[PDB]
Order: C-alpha cells, then sequence, then structure tokens
C-alpha cells in the first residue's frame, strides 16, 4: 500500500455521493459511496455513528437532512476508530450541536491530537482535533433515550477500535447489529517499527472475537465491509431485509485474517536488509 494511493482513493471514490436510506429499524445510512456514516434515531435525539473525510462534512449534514433529521438534534457522536476518514467532521459537528463524543479509551490520544498513530507528523493524515467526553472499554453501555449500545474492544486497525452492538426489530423479532470498527491492515505497520505496541496480538484477538459474536446484521465504517450497495439494490417493501445475514461476520473475519497473514508476511520480508 502507499499513502499516496490511500489519499487518491479517499478523494475520488470516498467523497462521491450515495443517497441516504433507512437501513434497518432506527438505523439510517447517511454516508458516501465509500465511507459509511449512520444516524440512530432515539426517543431523546440522534446518535451519529462516525463522520467522513474532513472535506465531506457538509455532504454528511446534507444527507442527514435528506431523511428529515435535524443536525441540531444530535446528542451523541460515537466513533468506531480514530482515522481521518471517520473523524473528519467530529470537531465541526460537536461545536455546532453541543453533542458529546464517545470513543474507545486507547484512541483518545489520537482524537485529541488529530494525528495518525506512528506517523504523527503526516499532515495529510491529520484531522481537526476533538475532545472525548466519554472514554469506553469492553462492555460499557451507552444510552440515549430508548436506545442502548454496547462497546466491544476490537483493537488492531487502531489501538482503541471499538465495535458497537445494539438490538433492533425486524417485525416482531429482535436482531443484533454490530457496527464493526474495521479489521484491515491498510496503512498500519505490523513489524519493524510497529504502528503501536501489541498491534499484531490485537488483530489476532479481534478476528477470533468477531467469529465468536452472535450478530445478525454486520455494519462497518466502509460500505465494502458488508457489501452495502448490493444489499441496498435488493431492498423491497414486503421482502426480507437484505442486511440480515447472521453468518457474515464469521465469513468477513475469515477473509480479514487471511489477508492479515499475507500482509504480515509481506512486511516481514520487506524488513530484510537489501
Ligand atoms: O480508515
Ligand atoms: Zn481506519
Ligand atoms: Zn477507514
Ligand atoms: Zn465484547
Amino acid at each position: 500500500q502507499t499513502i499516496k494511493d490511500f489519499l487518491a482513493v479517499a478523494m475520488k471514490k470516498w467523497t462521491a455521493p450515495f443517497e441516504p436510506f433507512q437501513l434497518i429499524d432506527n438505523i439510517y445510512y447517511v454516508g458516501t459511496d465509500g465511507i459509511a456514516v449512520y444516524v440512530i434515531k432515539t426517543s431523546q435525539g440522534l446518535i451519529l455513528m462516525d463522520t467522513a473525510m474532513p472535506q465531506s462534512t457538509g455532504m454528511i449534514k446534507d444527507n442527514i437532512a435528506k431523511l428529515g433529521f435535524k443536525v441540531a438534534d444530535i446528542k451523541l457522536i460515537l466513533n468506531t476508530h480514530a482515522h481521518l476518514d471517520h473523524t473528519g467532521g467530529f470537531a465541526e459537528i460537536k461545536k455546532e450541536t453541543g453533542a458529546q463524543l464517545v470513543a474507545g479509551e486507547r484512541d483518545k490520544p489520537l482524537l485529541e491530537g488529530g494525528y495518525y498513530p506512528g506517523d504523527e507528523k503526516n499532515e495529510d493524515l491529520a484531522f481537526p482535533a476533538v475532545k472525548v467526553d466519554r472514554a469506553v472499554k469492553e462492555g460499557d453501555r451507552v444510552t440515549l433515550g430508548d436506545t442502548t449500545l454496547t462497546a466491544h474492544a476490537t483493537p488492531g486497525h487502531s489501538p482503541g477500535c471499538t465495535s458497537w452492538e445494539m438490538t433492533v426489530k425486524d417485525g416482531k423479532e429482535d436482531r443484533e447489529v454490530l457496527f464493526f470498527c474495521s479489521g484491515t491492515v491498510a496503512l498500519n505497520r505490523l513489524v519493524g517499527q510497529p504502528t503501536y505496541a501489541g498491534i499484531v496480538d490485537d488483530y489476532r484477538a479481534t478476528f477470533a472475537k468477531a467469529k465468536a459474536m452472535k450478530i445478525d446484521v454486520l455494519l462497518g465504517p466502509h460500505p465494502e465491509v458488508y457489501g452495502m450497495q448490493a444489499k441496498r439494490a435488493e431492498m423491497k417493501d414486503g421482502a426480507p431485509n437484505p442486511f440480515i445475514k447472521p453468518g457474515e461476520l464469521v465469513t468477513y473475519a475469515t477473509s480479514l485474517s487471511e489477508d492479515f497473514d499475507k500482509q504480515l508476511a509481506k512486511q516481514t520480508a520487506a524488513l530484510e536488509k537489501k
């Protein structure tokens, strides 16, 4: 991977439009064609799950409005993980709304510094710094009105990467949703000068944890995590919700683990003196 390529994709594909929609029950998609952002409607206001690139905050706000939700009604902002493609609008929306920001405790320094871990001088991976109001750990519960999410610590992609679980209805029945935080290697260094200490063990633990979770609906911070666009095209009133696929996290985590092994081998070979 190259950082140039990460930036090129972030500026073409990840800033492109996608029409917002009700995904399941009180969870709404308001992201772009390449970065997933969600509104969760509660009885006491809105929870915003992530933002997008720093230059895309206006478009996220416009997507929220296309559903009839008010940006002013956002009470809580939750983060999956603290990289600029998910945190770019946090400072802006927090200031405009007075919302509180909730994030995994080990990502707090990243959020509060606005920098990429292990590459802290790289201005093109920086974002507007934002204060964390509540730092969460495994099992912590976050409630707004009628709605509660549970934090799961799923580190690797970032040290504080937090996957968020909540219950929704599909007709009369409960379904369990996971906003999975990301388990890609992406720009991280695994060996040599690792991006952070213990990164390899964190990824390992996260893949295993993901395969053991009982989850009906897999979501994530990029639509490619769960094949959003193909599912969206299959939505029809009266037909089963295509976002319900309870085996998907096991399949996806298996794919992530296999790619992880490839990247670890590649980076290990690249360390050899030549
Ligand atoms: O990311
Ligand atoms: Zn990331
Ligand atoms: Zn990302
Ligand atoms: Zn857990």
